[PDB]
């Protein structure tokens, strides 16, 4: 049957499981928009204020879904705004398919052409970059994009299609690949490796299980709870893993790292052995700038590239995290040295509970006071009083990241959202809107700095039109507070850190969102109640200090090395000159 | 003297004539910001709301200056936002040096590293992309960047410097190249070429001189006025050339092209010969999607790559525009057939004045009218009543582009600003702020769509803090009106075009800008005067139609081919299968 | 008319002035080879032993022609051999169009595909890299390739065409661009610049004119002779400029640089002013590893990118070399201080003739001597006894390069050929075959090392079949003699330098070439005469020392810095670890 390339694009997207389209209009996307209007995808298309805001929504949506359920579809030069969000998806393991409609292929390669997008700029970023030359390759290329995006490692795939192909027509027989079943990802470990890991766990004086975001992707929460209680071993997470183990449990230390919980950092410093499940041991994660000293450890991942790249394990194992834990549960009764007793009765339990109690005491101290400015730990204590197990916490990047991570106490996977891998400022608001689109009946709370909110608050258009009831706290300090604080330490003076805020309540009201400031009241509790009652996107202005959080608060970190010390470098005396030095030799 | 890398960067920027920095803080830019605070250039730093907004400011500043007088300096991941603005600077011939401070060079190449920016993503976009490996190359790299950016063709240069080199120190002897060197750009043509062009001009029955942006870069206004009057020849411009010839002159036909003046398109259709000076005959300029039929023509440019790429001239000449005109003026008295006659008495004068009169009458009709929705030609007529010769007109991309081009009547060069080469939505507001920074004796009037203003209105923080009294007219239609209109022509139905606006007056007020709506009053003249009187950046909300301008108004255009018709494409019958087709051959 | 893509390719190559094809068969080049067999150009096809050998032939042919008169046409995977020759054409300013026929476009992008050539591997090398997507772009792409290749700077252009488009057919109306267009390259300087250069030249006590390869491209020999005699100024060349000034003239100092004439290096050290015409002042040319100290200088080039990149001139001028000289000759009589005097009576004449005499005496000593091992200066003295003014001297890269440059005494341009820009071993033999194809009225003498001849002596198949009577002297030392010598200077010990030779006379005989060894006879003069008399390609085996030439002979050089001295580098003490260091902190 004769079909337009635009219709075939829509058909392929539907075949591979697309639920949500984020699209931007222009003459190159006209046929695609027309085709979507005839599909069940048409109704709920999001047309964002900008393409980078929309690309952040795709990342929030897909981070919580663990598949490319949201897709981008972009008119030519709007694809030039994608790179920042695309880079986060790469290193942050977010599946995400982007379809770029380029200008007419007849005009490609002409030196004075307009809007001929340099798709080769994505080659260093996307996990897959494809330029489609021929109409009969459109289905094929979209099939490949999903294959790469939803693999191990997950990441972004970009497909560039000159838009004349979207207008052209062809017979459709077999053109969209249909009917594939993917390989299972329940990879089992060798029995000997399971037994060696069991033997280490039972021999250790102060063991730890370290669960990263792979445990969430694997669906391993039930197995982790059973394992940790059976061996009686404290659980530490990464920031992407937080919530895979209930953080109200006596064994829960929280997340290790420089914006994490001191209980977790104390536990990692005390440990003699670690079982690492589904973590890449990253720079701004466990490695803390490659300064952290790992105890002896077993490392279990589905991606061999992460195993042994920097930290050399005692044993590296290619396996699924859930599956590995189930294998371990089966072998432990027959492991020499294993004793089946309640976790509360183990010798290692007191030290772990002490670390947690000391952390919890510090956090309670940070929640105290009723000043202006307010404490961001106090703001999070108020969120917790109105927070359900399914609800999602979002943050942006800055001093505020630390109190958001420290005040988040989670019970389910994928409830903590940000630009985890890259720390790209401005992510938080649009990622929160994407997460809300993915889970319409979950409540989404965002804690954002003022410098951060400046980026994409234009997306209040989408929030108000689509009635996305995200509750946003904007922490105001008239500064890039992390940099204010760090530069004062480093040089004795800050520069480039200060700015004027708008009347944020006035901004919210100008869009038709709920707005309220607690500057004169301190009534964070009441503001959250009123925001929730509104049924609208909401903005609550909360004044904070320039110093609280990332750049100041003692959580047991060792890195990263942000305030590096320069070295004196020798000149080159081999005889070659600098450019222009010729003039200095003239007599 | 022992100096930090950061200090050497600042010294190099000052040496090569930097006047204005647009810079964004983060730990990788800390040493550079500290260095700037100790220097003359430190007094002129804009900290923008976002890096893309700031990169658009660099483009507006440098478009009007024709050199890289503004420079960008960005913390690592913020560089990921630059690509859209950088692509405009490339094809639009805007000099622009961007300094990206990457993360620690020690951490480069590690797969789980944070904030290691893929500088190779700029290779297909910048005219020069350099990754600096060594401290003793920092001055050399910056020198090279300016040389490439300020060449023929002009464009963007990106320099990636790992930030450890900014903290490191070295003896500075000869390290920053001083005393640089620059050839004149007054390239002279051979006498043969001059004589042939003069003979063609004199022999023509209906000649035209076509003046592009190269006449502006050349400084050729005085020579062009003398040559046009001496031979008695109508003048047509490109959109970047508008204003090099006084647009109130009897011989001024205005700009050719699809958003241009119908007098210019009429004259181009009537002409038997064209002398083209400083134009690249581009897709969305004179070529109109490569549909325009050029008369026999002589083509004169400083860049040989533009000569003969698509339109084959009678004669191609490598020469400076001002210089070539001066050579022609000297040769005309001894050219066969030449006689000195007043231009008003030449046989071709009446035809040209008739074309201009017809256009002027149509413009008067488009201004004719009071009430709401307002005509954008009426808005421009009101601007002209309060416009000085050095004032600058800025537009964004959309239906509104055509009335902004058509209602701009200019008397000096470089007074008309937009994303001319690439048509990138949202350029207008930040390019206007950049232009105002560069040209503090110019009043800057921006006519922007609502869909466009949505992108970078966050930059009202810069406009208010730096007291930049740009007068912005936001034309409201609650639509991407160009696409509503094109899609209605193409399909009889629009999709992805409609959206809500905030209360734009409320937005302005929340930033401390002047705000006023004429929705109820129709009082455009009063709103302009009150906006001028305030001394502040101003936002005037003006309701308009969905359809007026680019996608509807007949100005004599022939292209581009935005609404292309699909072709039926044969399948491949070679024998090879589609992916997944194997399952269809099982029985 | 309906035409195959293959036919349209041939038509385009003929239109843009192709004279010679170097082509390699495979199924992807079948249609193109069939098309060539039906065309005028089909009569001039070389099928080389390998694609790299053939690409070197294209370089030799086009170096001497200064246009892309030879073109490559290659079956898919054979394109993978081009990169070395392509890189020489880029930095050495050799025009060269290469047409790669890729595998079926239907199969592109499949991960398990065969012979899908990564054309993106050429992007960092060619001046233009184009992948053609559509049959109706084949003529356009070829047109663009010639425009880039034959520009300023000249260089290589690569066009990748999937071979299905060569079999496909289309109506040909307007598809191959005809009537192309080309601006003159006689760029004139402004009068100010001409007058200043003349005043500097006249005021100097010890001037020099430095003439590079741009004087050859310009055709400026006649003007240079007149200018040098009129002002009475010694002439120095680059290695690509040698022969633009008659090297038997009293004012001829020869070529400066590390493999040049000591008379030229002496004169450059004595000079108070230099006028540089058509030179890029390159690393292994005049810069000598960026160590050379230039006197105050005026720098004149057609390519602004060479002016002021490293050596900062007193004055930079964009102009054609021949033209600028002609302008100078016209201005000199009215320049203050100028007087017409015979050059032999100027006060600077004696110094220059003394330099040349000292060099000539040293060369005579180096020729002094009979017996074995032979002096390579003696071999060149024997060539000169049988050398015509249009004959061509070719060399490879090694110790032997210096005596080939030093014993070549030339009277016309473009008579000295090698991999000048990149020093790529094995260039000599195939570049000599290319040069012979281009210049059938030239006798071509190649002086090659043994290590070099090893690369492409397989091309004796081409030399014999096409009756190309190149006279090759193979200098035998059973070593990479430059590296034996440099390593002995550097370490007191060589490594990886020594090897066996075949019986080279036997090799020649096995191909049907003339072969003779002088190992027993010393009879170089007789061997040259017998080789000429045969009418065949010839190989003369001449034993030589391991050490004579580049790495040993004192010619007044100061660089480059090939034998650099290491520096002690501080470690990083920031706190971060090496990969695997974790295991060292466990106790
Ligand atoms: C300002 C700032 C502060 C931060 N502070 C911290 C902090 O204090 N602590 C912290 O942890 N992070 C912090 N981060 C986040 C950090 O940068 C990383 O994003 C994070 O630590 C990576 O988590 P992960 O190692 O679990 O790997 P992820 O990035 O979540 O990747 C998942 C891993 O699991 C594997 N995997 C996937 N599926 C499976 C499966 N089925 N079975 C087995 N393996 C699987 C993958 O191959 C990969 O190795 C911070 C970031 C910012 C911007
Ligand atoms: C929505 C939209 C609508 C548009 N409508 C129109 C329209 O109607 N008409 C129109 O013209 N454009 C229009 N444009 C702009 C268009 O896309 C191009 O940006 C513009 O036409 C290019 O102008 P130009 O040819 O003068 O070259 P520029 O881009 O200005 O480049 C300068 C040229 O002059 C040469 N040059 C520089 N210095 C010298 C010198 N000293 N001497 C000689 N030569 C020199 C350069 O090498 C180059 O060729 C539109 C753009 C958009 C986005
Ligand atoms: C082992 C080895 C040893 C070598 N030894 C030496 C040595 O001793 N001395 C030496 O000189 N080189 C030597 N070379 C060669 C050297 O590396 C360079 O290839 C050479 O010096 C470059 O010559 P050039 O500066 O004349 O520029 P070219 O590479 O010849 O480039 C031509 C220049 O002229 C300009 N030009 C072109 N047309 C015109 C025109 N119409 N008008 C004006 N300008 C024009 C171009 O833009 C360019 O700047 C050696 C190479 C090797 C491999
Ligand atoms: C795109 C981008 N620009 C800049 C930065 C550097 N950066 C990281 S956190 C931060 C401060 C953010 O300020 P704000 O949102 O107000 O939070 P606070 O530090 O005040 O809590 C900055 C400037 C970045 N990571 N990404
Ligand atoms: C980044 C980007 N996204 C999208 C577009 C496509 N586009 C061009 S003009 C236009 C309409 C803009 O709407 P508005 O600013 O309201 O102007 P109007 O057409 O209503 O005058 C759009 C969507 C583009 N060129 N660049
Ligand atoms: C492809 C390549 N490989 C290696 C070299 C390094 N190289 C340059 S000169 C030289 C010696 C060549 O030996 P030969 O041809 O025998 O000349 P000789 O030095 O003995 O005169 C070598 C190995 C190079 N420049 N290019
Ligand atoms: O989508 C469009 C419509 C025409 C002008 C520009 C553009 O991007
Ligand atoms: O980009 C960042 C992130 C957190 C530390 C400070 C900074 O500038
Ligand atoms: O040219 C060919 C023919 C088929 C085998 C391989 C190849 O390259
Ligand atoms: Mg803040
Ligand atoms: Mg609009
Ligand atoms: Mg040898």
């Amino acid at each position: 049957a004769i079909k337009r390339g635009a219709d075939l694009i829509v058909e392929a997207l539907e075949e591979y499981g697309t639920e949500q389209v984020v699209g931007f209009i222009g003459h190159t996307s006209h046929f695609v928009a027309d085709a979507f209007s005839k599909s069940h995808l048409g109704k709920r298309v999001i047309n964002p204020a900008t393409e980078l805001g929309g690309a952040w929504m795709v990342n929030g949506y897909n981070y919580v879904k663990d598949r490319s359920a949201a897709v981008g579809a972009w008119h030519c030069v709007g694809n030039l705004l994608l790179h920042a969000a695309m880079q986060e998806a790469r290193t942050g393991r977010i599946p995400a398919v982007h379809i770029g409609l380029n200008s007419d292929g007849r005009l490609a390669g002409r030196s004075e052409a307009a809007q001929q997008v340099p798709w080769q700029s994505f080659t260093p970023i996307a996990r897959s970059t494809q330029r489609v030359e021929r109409l009969d390759k459109v289905g094929e290329a979209i099939h490949e994009a999903f294959r790469v995006a939803e693999g191990h490692p997950a990441g972004p795939a970009y497909v560039d299609i000159p838009f004349d192909l979207t207008a052209d027509q062809i017979d459709d027989k077999a053109l969209v690949p249909r009917g594939a079943t993917r390989a299972k990802s329940v990879l089992h470990a060798p029995n000997e490796d399971v037994r060696e890991a069991a033997a280490q766990l039972v021999a250790a004086k102060n063991p730890v299980i370290l669960a990263g975001g792979g445990v969430a992707r694997s669906g391993g929460s039930e197995a982790l709870l059973k394992l940790a209680e059976m061996v009686g071993v404290p659980v530490v997470t990464t920031s992407t893993g937080a919530g895979v183990f209930p953080e109200t449990h006596a064994l829960a230390m929280g997340s290790a790292g420089f914006c994490g919980w001191k209980s977790a950092n104390d536990m990692m410093a005390a440990a003699d052995f670690v079982l690492v499940l589904g973590s890449r041991l990253s720079d701004w994660g466990i490695a803390q700038g490659y300064i952290t000293k790992m105890p002896k450890f077993v490392h279990v991942d589905t991606d061999p590239a992460v195993l042994g790249t920097f930290y050399f394990p005692l044993l590296s194992v290619v396996a699924d995290a859930k599956t590995f834990m189930e294998q371990l549960i089966e072998v432990l009764p027959g492991t020499s040295g294993f004793k089946a007793v309640r976790y509360q009765e183990r010798e290692n339990f007191r030290q772990a509970t002490e670390f947690r109690a000391a952390w919890d005491g510090w956090v309670r101290e940070q929640e105290s006071g009723d000043g202006m400015p307010a404490s961001m730990f106090r703001a999070m204590a108020e969120v917790r009083k109105v927070q359900r197990p399914e609800d999602i916490i979002v943050t942006d990047i800055g001093n505020h990241t630390l109190p958001m991570f420290g005040g988040a106490i989670l019970q389910r996977p994928r409830r903590l959202v940000t630009s985890m891998a890259e720390g790209i400022l401005g992510c938080g608001f649009p990622m929160a809107l994407g997460a809300q689109l993915a889970e319409p009946n979950s409540r989404v709370f965002l804690g954002t700095g003022d410098g951060a909110l400046y980026y994409h608050f234009n997306e209040f258009r989408v929030a108000v039109e689509h009635k996305l009831p995200v509750i946003t706290m904007v922490f105001t300090n008239e500064s890039y507070g992390a940099n204010w604080t760090l530069m004062n330490h480093q040089f004795g003076q800050n520069n480039w850190t200060e700015f004027m805020n708008p009347d944020w309540v006035g901004i919210a009201k100008a869009f038709g969102a709920y707005g309220e400031s607690v500057r004169e009241t301190g009534d964070i509790a009441g503001a959250l109640q009123r925001a929730i009652d509104s049924g609208k996107p909401a903005l609550i202005e909360i004044p904070v200090s320039k110093t609280q959080g990332l750049a100041s608060d003692p959580v047991g970190g060792v890195g990263p090395n942000l305030l590096l010390k320069g070295r004196e470098i020798p000149v080159d005396t081999g005889g070659s000159m600098y450019p222009g030095e010729n003039l200095l030799h003239l007599k």
